[PDB]
């Protein structure tokens, strides 16, 4: 009899039970008490008890196993950066010996720290510099000296291969037995700055002057180099020596970038390098000289992807998958009807040849055995929302088998997977439609060994409250499947009439219509205040092959956004929409295209909220910007950066309602981009509503701003439809 | 019919329908002024045909912002490319054209970008300020004479005031003074070098690709302020052979001990010059007369000449100890000091003695004196009728002290109780400028027979427009608390029922020496309100508002959010109380101090208010400006003040927000109260969960004035106050 309300949104009564195992052999995995498991039969017992390091004096953050199991990092007073990137200190302790490691000690204010894939081998990044650990307690070698803050980075990445390429702080590669350690080199030395305030503490008299090289489109990027060093052969005397591997020739014509790092085998190492005008890529393949101790990387062997219709890969080209000798792999790329399928290449030739097809995309290679390819793609049912695990068949390609399509066809379309060190066995997890279940499998037979987290605790609760249902379809436009999904209000009564919010992020590849399941506010909104919330994927949207997916290539603030208004359209013919009441909203990409959206005159919307939105395309980052709009220059695509921006739409604000909302530090949509849509707004003289946030970034995701910013929406929105 | 169906709409209010006409005059001799095409207008006669032609720059290429006349009326300088730095600072380039060669002067021009310029009071001498150094031109087309060599931008300032110079100590740029026949060139030099910046973003128009960081030298509360030097030039022993000689007149001892401020440069003679010094602790002043050496060539400040101004109850003066005015021997000044009773009044001092002789008293204030011959001084005073909030001109006899007669009292005593006065050269004739209750009135008069010459401007076109339009209406009146009158206003909307409960917004200010209460005639914001929107727009002079005396004034002498605070709530007990207010509809509203005031009072928890609005509010006494801070605050150290300062934060007051509807708007370019001042308000409101109001103005500073962001503000605060006091 009672709803899912923004309170239980926000304090999570109704919480998501997880089961996060970290594997640590083939057959064992950990899981946090921080105790061991087996994959066999659930058996031993503990690894470390709720309270040994009571007697440490700070509070541990998170831990690390060294592959061996012989010590454990232990990782504490942690300061966030950027969206990936930190700060800590760091102790060690020996296992065996049951102590705290105090010589030679890993230093305060540590960048980055990684062990050796086996063994007890460990590198740290601090001030920018990279250094090596031999063993635990023996003097660290230094092994770069040129790194500076905002300057050179070495083995971390900066800003912008932070946020757009790696999704990582780290730049640090070790060779499967670690024997070589591989790093870049990022310089940022004429890559202009962006500058912020940061007010902080009331007792902070004057502000913070926040600094950081950032490439806004069209500017001077950072440039990177590769080096590798023998960590096997490390002296105490002399500087450690790095043998650099530059770009190939094709790269080196212009400005380009580092895009993937793979190690093949032991002494083979692959890099994949993209063009600055990101729809051109060259993967190298680079193996180790005994009698020069050099890097070859034959120019026969090099492979190209490009794109003739848009950029190349998703976000970027994918990733190799490579067989044991290293003499092959496999790898995602499009084929020649541009669906995204895995294709098998010989390292000595021109030739691959696809190994799946059709009308539906491979997601990602998860594992690769002996006898099998193991991925997870959405050909099931042809519903480009779902996710599969299937294993393909080496020496027959046409013999496929769906792993987890019927263990729960009603509550399960959406899988994930996670396989031991050499893929014995795999832990599933099933984010929807029901609520998420994670099962554990011996991949001998694959029959399932157990249910390791089921959510009926959550099952039980749910039971009592009035929940909100998802319907998941298509509409068909220009004779195309485009996908839609809708959070229904309990009792839904098709013969009345609803107040409508569409939920948009609608940025390249992106999927809002997706099967899973998801506590969040579009809950609360259909469940207490009994709104549909609607997500739609127009052209633009991904995982449904380059026809759909280029349609915006060079053309951002264009046919994604029209198909959002036509969504809208298609709603109120639906019969069960109040068009008197239907309102858009989305952050970042989804703040953008709402704003876009509400600046068209289409008059479809009463009101919207955009929350950190691009404005326009030169304040955003290179990367990103430039693989879809290419340069802001008048022999590129200058005219489109103009016609694309919010601000030329202000005048039609006037039809609507808004609400803008920015936090102020926001590192990655600067407050600018804000900043200028109110200006152009005031200087057109609309009317309109807004909210900064102090200090918060483009997440606005400390506890009390995330409460305070979406109760500020809660009001608005009921306000705009008429709602106590 | 015919009956009144218009109000006075915000439209009205923003788009400028209503229009009041002013009349801006320069006088140029002891006979004529200046008005604008450009007429010398006679003040006797009137035989005065146009100085000026309109059209005489067409082939300038420039757009004019302004022009200045030569005193000798030789030349007149141009002024265009004009850039605004804050409230008094820009930048400008300049022309000058010879006014009987009738010509542009070409050769030897003024530089772009410069920062001030200023004729001799005599002749036409130039002196002018680029690059932060001083330079001197003795006739317009001859090169000019380098001054100083050591200007810094943001570090060294000579002849120009630095950021808080010029926002709270000259309420002006410039930091030159000419001697009376333009001999001497009398300057201060500011040093900066370890004041602290404040930086804040600038977005500047769309096309800038990176924000800008702005940074100024402003020294927040307790923070290094800047020092300052005092020089003197002999204009006349320039030389283009040797760099000109500056002789630097020191501060007296009792300042040299430790921090201290020039807060007055007066000159008396061609040869006597009054400087005024003031101690970080603003409550210590001391007046320096320095005569000029003839031999020597240097100057000399006797110590036995020295006058000390001080208070045992809160700061010296209302703002800064008050300006002399010397005899025309220089012998004698009179200056406005308060007395025994608190009360500021001018006293009259001989050079060579100790105590002065206070030349007026009584319950009321002199305002300012305005002009003294060798018989009278003219003063503005709110004696008339005891009312605080009027402003009448007086004379009064030197010889004869009980010889004082008000000449503004009576000309109109019903349209007219708020003058302010032009006088001529030599006081010969005077403009009288009527501000309120009724239209705004210019007249002209002769000094001699104090009768009235001519009506200059009598708003008349402005009258014929209101006489269809419902008006709002004033109520000026006190009321008693602990036996002291303290006076408020109420713009009543027309057909005004006491029967009747109308919502009330409560306009408020209240800083130091703050006056909200008074007989001027205003069409603005609240006009709005009470014509069109029926709701009461009330204004409440509590403990701490000025022009009382010492008593009222210091009353919230180092408590800062204290009484002010607490009397704007009680005053809206007592409009509660007065039969016709709905205590269910009060709000709040104020800019500057007062949003300070209204957020302090939106957190008192006191029940009374339903909503409020603060515009560009401080929010923590550290984060605002030294001189206008100490001054009432003293130092945020643990020996002093600090504790108050602590305990007057609008932050530590969040949780109380829960109880009101907040509205909190800010300029993002605001270098006077930065915008971190309402971004820690936020995070703070943010901290508690209180939900609230907010909007940002891009790149508006204090003033929030851009045409467009004017128009958006009040537009945007309109809507605000109607959803709270559930207007259709
Ligand atoms: C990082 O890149 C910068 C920018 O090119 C390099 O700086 C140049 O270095 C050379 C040799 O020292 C100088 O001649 C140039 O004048 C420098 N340019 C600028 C603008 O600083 C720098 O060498 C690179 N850092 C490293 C070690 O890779
Ligand atoms: C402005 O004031 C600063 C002090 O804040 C002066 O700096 C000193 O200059 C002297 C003389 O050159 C040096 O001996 C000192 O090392 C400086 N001290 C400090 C504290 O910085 C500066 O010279 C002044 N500027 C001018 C031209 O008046
Ligand atoms: N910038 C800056 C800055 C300026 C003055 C003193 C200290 C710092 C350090 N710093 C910081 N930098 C860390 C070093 C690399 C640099 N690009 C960013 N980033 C942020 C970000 C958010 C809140 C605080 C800070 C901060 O204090
Ligand atoms: N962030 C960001 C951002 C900012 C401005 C324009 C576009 C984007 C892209 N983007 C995004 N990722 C895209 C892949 C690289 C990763 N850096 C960000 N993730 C999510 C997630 C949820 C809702 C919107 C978005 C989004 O717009
Ligand atoms: N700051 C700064 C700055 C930074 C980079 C280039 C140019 C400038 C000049 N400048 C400026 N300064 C003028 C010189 C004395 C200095 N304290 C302030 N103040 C403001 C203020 C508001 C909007 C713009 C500007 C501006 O461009
Ligand atoms: N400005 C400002 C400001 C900012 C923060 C605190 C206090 C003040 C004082 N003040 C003010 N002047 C006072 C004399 C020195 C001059 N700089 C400002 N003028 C007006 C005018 C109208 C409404 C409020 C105010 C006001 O609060
Ligand atoms: C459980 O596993 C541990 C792993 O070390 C093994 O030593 C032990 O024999 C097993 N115990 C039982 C009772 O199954
Ligand atoms: C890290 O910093 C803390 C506090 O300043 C200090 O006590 C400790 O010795 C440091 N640890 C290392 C490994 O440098
Ligand atoms: C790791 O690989 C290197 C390079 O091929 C090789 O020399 C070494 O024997 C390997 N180490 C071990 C112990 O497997
Ligand atoms: C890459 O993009 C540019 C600009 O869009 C285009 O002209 C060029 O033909 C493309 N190159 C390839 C390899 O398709
Ligand atoms: C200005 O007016 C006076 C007074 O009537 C007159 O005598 C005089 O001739 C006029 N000035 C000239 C010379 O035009
Ligand atoms: C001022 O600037 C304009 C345009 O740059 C130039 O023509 C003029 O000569 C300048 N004047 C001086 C004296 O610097
Ligand atoms: C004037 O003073 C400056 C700086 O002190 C010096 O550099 C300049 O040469 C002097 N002028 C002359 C030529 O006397
Ligand atoms: C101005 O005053 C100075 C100093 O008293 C004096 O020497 C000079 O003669 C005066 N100038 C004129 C033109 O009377």
């Amino acid at each position: 009899a009672k709803t899912y309300t923004l309170t239980d949104y926000l304090k999570n009564t109704y919480r998501l039970k997880l089961y996060s195992l970290r594997w640590i052999s083939d057959h064992e995995y950990l899981y946090k008490n921080i105790l061991v498991f087996n994959a066999e039969y659930g058996n031993s017992s503990v690894f470390l008890e709720n309270s040994t390091f009571d007697e440490f004096g700070h509070s541990i953050n998170d831990y690390s196993i060294s592959p061996d199991g012989q010590f454990i990092l232990l990782e504490y007073n942690y300061v966030k950066q950027w969206r990936h990137s930190y700060t800590a200190s760091y102790d060690i302790y020996d296992l065996n010996k049951r102590q705290l490691i105090t010589e030679e000690r890993i230093p305060n204010n540590t960048q980055w720290v990684t062990w050796s894939p086996v063994g007890h081998k460990l590198a740290y990044v601090w001030n920018n510099d990279i250094y090596v650990k031999i063993e635990p307690n023996l003097p660290s070698y230094r092994i770069t000296w040129t790194g500076k803050e905002d300057i050179i980075y070495n083995g971390i990445t900066d800003w912008v291969y932070e946020e757009e390429v790696f999704s990582a702080y780290s730049a640090l590669w070790w060779s499967p037995n670690g024997t070589f350690l591989a790093y870049a080199q990022f310089n940022d030395t004429e890559v202009p700055l962006i500058e912020y305030s940061f007010y902080s503490d009331e007792s902070l008299q004057y502000p913070k002057t926040v600094r950081v090289p950032y490439p806004k489109a069209g500017a001077v990027n950072p440039t990177v180099k590769f080096f590798v060093v023998n960590t096997d052969s490390l002296s105490s005397v002399t500087n450690a020596t790095s043998i650099q591997i530059t770009a190939p020739a094709s790269m080196l014509i212009g400005d380009h970038y580092l895009c993937d790092v793979t190690w093949a085998t032991q002494e083979r190492i692959s890099l994949q390098w993209l063009r600055r005008i990101q729809n051109y890529s060259v993967m190298d393949i680079c193996d180790y000289d005994e009698s020069s101790g050099r890097w070859n990387c034959l120019v026969a062997r090099q492979h190209i992807e490009m794109s003739t219709t848009g950029w190349v890969g998703r976000f970027r080209p994918s990733e190799p998958h490579f067989t044991l000798d290293g003499n092959s792999f496999y790898k995602i790329i499009s084929n020649e009807e541009g669906y995204r399928h895995i294709c098998y290449f010989q390292i000595d030739k021109k030739d691959c040849t696809f190994i799946t097809k059709g009308t539906w995309e491979v997601i990602g290679i998860e594992a690769l055995t002996s006898d099998y390819l193991y991925y997870i793609s959405n050909e099931y049912k042809g519903m480009p929302g779902g996710r599969n695990l299937y294993k393909i068949q080496l020496s027959d390609y046409t013999k496929v088998t769906c792993l987890s399509c019927e263990l729960n066809p009603e509550r399960c379309q959406y899988y994930s997977v996670s396989f031991s060190k050499e893929a014995k066995y795999y832990q599933l997890r099933c984010s929807g439609p029901g609520l998420p279940l994670y099962t554990l499998h011996s991949s001998v037979n694959d029959k399932g060994l157990r249910v390791l987290e089921d959510n009926s605790a959550l099952d039980k609760m749910l039971q009592n409250v009035q929940m909100p249902s998802k319907k998941l379809d298509f509409i068909i436009l220009n004779e195309t499947k485009f996908w839609y999904q809708m959070i229904l209000p309990p009792h839904f009564d098709k013969s009345k009439k609803y107040p409508l919010l569409l939920d948009v992020y609608a940025g390249p590849c992106s999927q809002k219509a997706d099967t899973v399941f998801r506590l969040n506010w579009a809950t609360y909104l259909a469940s207490t205040e009994n709104i549909i919330v609607a997500s739609f994927d127009g052209r633009g949207s991904g995982y449904q092959g380059d026809k759909i997916m280029h349609a915006i290539n060079r053309r951002l603030g264009t046919f994604e956004v029209e198909d959002q208004i036509e969504a809208a359209r298609q709603f109120s013919k639906m019969g069960f929409v109040d068009n008197k009441r239907i309102a858009i909203w989305g952050w970042s990409y989804g703040g953008y295209v709402t704003s876009m959206v509400l600046g068209s005159g289409s008059g479809v919307f009463k009101c919207g909220i955009a929350v950190a939105p691009v404005s326009r395309w030169e304040y955003y980052d290179s990367v990103y910007t430039e693989r879809y709009m290419g340069l802001p220059t008048p022999e590129d695509n200058l005219d489109h950066y103009r016609n694309s921006t919010v601000m030329s739409r202000a005048e039609n604000f006037k039809q609507v309602e808004y609400l803008l909302i920015h936090g102020t530090a926001d590192d990655n949509v600067h407050f600018q981009q804000s900043a200028q849509i109110s200006k152009a707004l005031v200087d057109v003289g609309v009317d309109f509503q807004a909210m900064w946030y102090t200090d918060e970034d483009h997440g606005i995701a400390s506890s009390t701003a995330h409460q305070h910013i979406y109760t500020h929406m809660s009001h608005f929105i009921k306000q705009c439809f008429s709602l106590p």
